[PDB]
């Protein structure tokens, strides 16, 4: 998609953020947004086209793909990116507001300190939450075979998924990127406190 | 699509708007435009391609998809974005006109105050209206099965929709974003009055 | 498509135009160009792919789609945009030429006044003309069923169109946008005269 | 495609050219490049996909499409644009070279006059030539039916073309644009001579 | 594809190059890169999709397309562009290095002269080489029929190619462009020597 | 995909890097990123669409493509580019941090020297590693035939790959580019030490 607006906002965040925060933003842009655009979106292009079920029942493939993949992985990662980014926008807005107020009348202390720490907190929580949701929804291994018993499918039908190994690889890659982001938030807290 | 022109106009609106207004515009750009471009448009890519009806009647799938989905959701959201944005453009134009007039001769009071409040009002009305239209047209749950009795379909035919669960998720996501926009307009009114 | 060049020219037109003219250009960019790019072009993507005729005759679907839709709607709107825009480019060029001449030697009167009024006139005429052509070619309701008797089709065949309801909606939307443009040209004339 | 580089060069040409030349370049950008990108390329998207021949012979559709359409129209127009543009680049380069030489040492006369006139000449010749080639290759009406007798086709087979009416419309549109370009070159010559 | 980076580098090369070199770069950008992007890539879009073999043997079309077209033409031209461009980048880098060194301490002679001449030489060699490779691999006429005897094909099968005439036209066009580039390099050498 | 952000970061790296480093970055941008975008991604577009297995077993093609190509080549190259780039970003960040610190108070020595050398080291290791992984996973020749015995396939089935020769060519091209990158890192080390 088009991430230019968010790109500008997060560059401005880089202008006003800790070094570890800059590392976090660079990770976000290179290892998550870029990887989705260049690589992952082409793996999931034929997710439903190349999803094959051994049946002659109309509508069984559709409902079985819907049950196998309620939300697609790529979409889930998109939402994860947006949500983990939002706190940074909040902090950047607080900063610009204080700057405008100073200008009206006539560098991390007071409200900025607290707000930044809270930003860190929320980023961490959201990240952990998406990780856990991904685990409980799919785990971290996409098996080639999916057995479906949803109406209109007669008895249990066997269905086969496109590119399970490649998808598995990218699932783990993005999970590792998320864990790196968590480590970076922890390091930022430590740096602040000491 | 290409939202760059609107992007520039709404950035200019950010230059001249309340803090809560800036939050509203950031929500608009990140949670609605971006989500449509990156995520939702790929969910609805195969809306009619993967729409399957259990019949051998030529033309039944077409008329049954037309009856099930008169306007697509993504298109409806596009129109919603445009319409909720228009008032902001009107207010921005009023502002630039007053600036040009001052320049000819030789900061929210008088006409700007009223016009801004009215902008808020219209944004709210339009938002609520689209929400209600969405509800009365589709509700907020897209069932996998759609039973169609429209000519040329013989008797009632069963038809099956692509990605009902994912579409349901995104419907609710966008509804929640709209409700957040409403809360923001209310907060802006309150801030003005007090 | 790519409207950037025209975008720049019409922004320059905004630099030199009446307030109502600025409103007209904003309408052009937001409600016509943007709507086509984001929404309408995806409705008409499968116009011929999902056009189904109940026959086993080779070539009947092609000739029946050609007879049903001689020019596609989206293409017609593209041409409408270009043509209604041209006068504005003519006026902008007259303006830049006078500016260059002043520069050589060493704000709406004389030739600029007349030329601007004529621009208005032409914009109006073209708009009305496209509206009427659209009406006489298609009307403003796209029926799902189209009965075709063109060779090689044997006797009369029934053919079915993709997304008739959505297309009908967008037809009316664009017609209303055109009528708004007409009202704006009328208002601009009135403002000039008084 | 991507016409940005050529766009920049021809904008520079506008910086150094007659008023009628500026009109010519605006015509080139709006009525030929833009129309191809936004409209014509979508008419010819399914030129071979929706080309249907009434036969069961493998390879007959391919050779019959190749014989019906040796070069596609859109490609022919692309080449026409490039070739009619080249002279303008030559003149612009002559100009920049003279400017650089003046700079080394320490507004249409001499070499610039001749070179510009010759540019006009070549533009005219190329235009007329492409027009005539288009006529002799296709004429200006694309008939729906094409009868093909090329091996491997057995006896004569009937083949049917996609969107003949729409293609016919756009053929005539582009021909009229080319004739307007010719009129503009003639007017430029007249302006120079008088 | 995206040629913007290379575009910037070669514009910088234009800043520091002979007039004939500027002509060469303009040829490169307009007649080779642009033609590929706008025109040729759409001719070769369905190279394998519309490649039809008269057989019922699974896998024969794949191996016969692979034997007929080991490397596609468009890809070959892409590589040709890259390779003929590289020397220019080398010369530009030599230039910028000398400029930086002058800056540290505190216009074609010495090392720059030799390096530029060598650039010319390499460009010529590479060009000639690609031309000859194209000839020995395909010649300059793409016949519609290709007879294939590669396993798993039983005996010899007849296979038919998409758009042979159009491809033939573009092959010759690009060959002529390459010969023009050669003439330009020769002219540049002559200009230097005299 | 979209490499603009990385492009900016690596341009900044060029601002602060050795000449051989600049050559390395130019190689990265021209011979790896550009080649993937313009050429390789179109070779691997139909990797699974045109993958044909001689069987009537549902799901055998999917599992046999997954076993033949666990990760696609293009995706592997994408990851290779990202990883070999990361060290350069680390070094650039170290540099900008030292610059900011100098600014607070009031050119390759100390920490910058070590960090740069380590960057070189890591780039080399990663490169070699990806090379070896590519070899052990696929080798450097993609055979047309792949024999598959994975469930649900009955006994051993023959499967055929799209464009094996072209893919083989590009595999070797990218391997040679990687070896050139290795030579450049070695040359940079030598230049530093002497
Ligand atoms: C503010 C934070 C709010 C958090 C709210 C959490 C709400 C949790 C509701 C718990 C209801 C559980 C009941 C249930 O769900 O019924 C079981 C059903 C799965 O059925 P199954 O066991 O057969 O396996 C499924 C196999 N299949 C994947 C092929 C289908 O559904 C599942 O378990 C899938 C559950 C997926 C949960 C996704 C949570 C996303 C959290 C995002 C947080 C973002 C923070 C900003
Ligand atoms: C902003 C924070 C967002 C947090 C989002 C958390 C989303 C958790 C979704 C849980 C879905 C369970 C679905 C299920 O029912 O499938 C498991 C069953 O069998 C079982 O495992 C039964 C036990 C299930 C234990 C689930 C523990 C969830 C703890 C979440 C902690 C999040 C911390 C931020
Ligand atoms: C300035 C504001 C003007 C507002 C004008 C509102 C006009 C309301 C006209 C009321 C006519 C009702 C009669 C009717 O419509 O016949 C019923 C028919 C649905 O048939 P059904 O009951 O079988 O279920 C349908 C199930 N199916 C979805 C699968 C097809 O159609 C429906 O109800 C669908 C109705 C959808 C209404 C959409 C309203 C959009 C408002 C946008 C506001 C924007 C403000 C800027
Ligand atoms: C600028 C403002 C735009 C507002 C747009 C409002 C659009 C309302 C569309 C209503 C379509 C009804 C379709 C229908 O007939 O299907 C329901 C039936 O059965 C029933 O429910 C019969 C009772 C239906 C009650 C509908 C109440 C609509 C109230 C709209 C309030 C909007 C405030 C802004
Ligand atoms: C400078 C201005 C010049 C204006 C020139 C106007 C020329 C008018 C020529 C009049 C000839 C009428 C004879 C005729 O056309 O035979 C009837 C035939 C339709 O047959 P049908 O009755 O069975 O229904 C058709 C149903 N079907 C749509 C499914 C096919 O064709 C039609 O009526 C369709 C006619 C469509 C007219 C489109 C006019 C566009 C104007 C654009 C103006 C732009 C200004 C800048
Ligand atoms: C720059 C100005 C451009 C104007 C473009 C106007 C295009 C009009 C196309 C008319 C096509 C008629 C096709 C037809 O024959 O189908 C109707 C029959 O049956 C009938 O209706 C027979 C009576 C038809 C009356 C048509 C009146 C057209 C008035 C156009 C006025 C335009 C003012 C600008
Ligand atoms: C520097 C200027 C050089 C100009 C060189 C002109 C060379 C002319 C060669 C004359 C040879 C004629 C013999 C011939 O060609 O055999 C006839 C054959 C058509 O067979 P057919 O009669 O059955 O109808 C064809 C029906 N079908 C279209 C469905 C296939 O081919 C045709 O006539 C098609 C001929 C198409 C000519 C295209 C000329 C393009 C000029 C571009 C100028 C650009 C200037 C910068
Ligand atoms: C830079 C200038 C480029 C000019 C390009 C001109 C291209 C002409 C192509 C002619 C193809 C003829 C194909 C043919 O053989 O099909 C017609 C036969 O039956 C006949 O018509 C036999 C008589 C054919 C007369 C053709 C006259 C061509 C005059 C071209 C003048 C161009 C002036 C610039
Ligand atoms: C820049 C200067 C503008 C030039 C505009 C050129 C317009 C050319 C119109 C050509 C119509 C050809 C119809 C045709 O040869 O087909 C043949 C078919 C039998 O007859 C039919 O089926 C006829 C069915 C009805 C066709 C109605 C087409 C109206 C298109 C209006 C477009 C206006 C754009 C300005
Ligand atoms: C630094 C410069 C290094 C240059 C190295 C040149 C190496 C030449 C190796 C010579 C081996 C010849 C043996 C051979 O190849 O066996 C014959 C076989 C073709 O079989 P066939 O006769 O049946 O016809 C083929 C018909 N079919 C196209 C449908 C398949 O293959 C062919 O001849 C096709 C040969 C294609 C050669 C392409 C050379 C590209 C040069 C690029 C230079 C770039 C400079 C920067
Ligand atoms: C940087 C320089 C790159 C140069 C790249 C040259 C590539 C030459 C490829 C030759 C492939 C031959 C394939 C073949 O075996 O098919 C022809 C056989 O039957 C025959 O023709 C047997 C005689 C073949 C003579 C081939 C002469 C090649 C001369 C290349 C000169 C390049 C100068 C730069
Ligand atoms: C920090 C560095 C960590 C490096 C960790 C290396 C871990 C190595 C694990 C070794 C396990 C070997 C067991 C195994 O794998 O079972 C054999 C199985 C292949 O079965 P097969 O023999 O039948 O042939 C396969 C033919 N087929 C391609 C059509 C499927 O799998 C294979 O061998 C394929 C193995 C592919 C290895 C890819 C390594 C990528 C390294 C990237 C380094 C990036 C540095 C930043
Ligand atoms: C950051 C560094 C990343 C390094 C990544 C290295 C990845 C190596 C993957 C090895 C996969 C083996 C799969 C296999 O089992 O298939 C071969 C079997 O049969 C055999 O060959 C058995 C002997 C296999 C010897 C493999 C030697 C690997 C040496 C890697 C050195 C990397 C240096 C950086």
């Amino acid at each position: 998609g088009d991430w230019s607006f968010l790109g500008r906002l997060l560059e401005n965040a880089q202008e006003h953020s800790t070094v570890i925060g800059k590392v976090w933003l660079t990770v976000l842009f290179i290892f998550r947004i870029l990887v989705l655009g260049a690589a992952a979106e082409e793996v999931w292009g034929d997710e439903q086209s190349d999803f094959t079920c051994n049946t002659q029942q109309p509508g069984c493939e559709n409902v079985c793909y819907d049950r196998a993949f309620p939300i697609s992985h790529v979409r889930f990662w998109v939402l994860q990116i947006i949500f983990v980014s939002t706190p940074t926008l909040i902090y950047l807005g607080h900063v610009l507001h204080l700057v405008r107020m100073e200008e009206k009348r006539k560098r991390i202390a007071g409200a900025l300190l607290r707000t930044y720490v809270f930003n860190i907190i929320f980023k961490t929580l959201f990240e952990v939450g998406f990780i856990a949701g991904q685990y409980f929804l799919y785990g971290f291994q996409l098996k080639p075979l999916y057995r479906c018993d949803r109406w209109p499918c007669p008895n249990t039908v066997d269905c086969f998924i496109s590119r399970p190994t490649e998808k598995t690889i990218f699932i783990l890659f993005m999970l590792a990127v998320a864990c790196v982001s968590l480590l970076l938030n922890v390091l930022e807290i430590y740096h602040l406190g000491w």
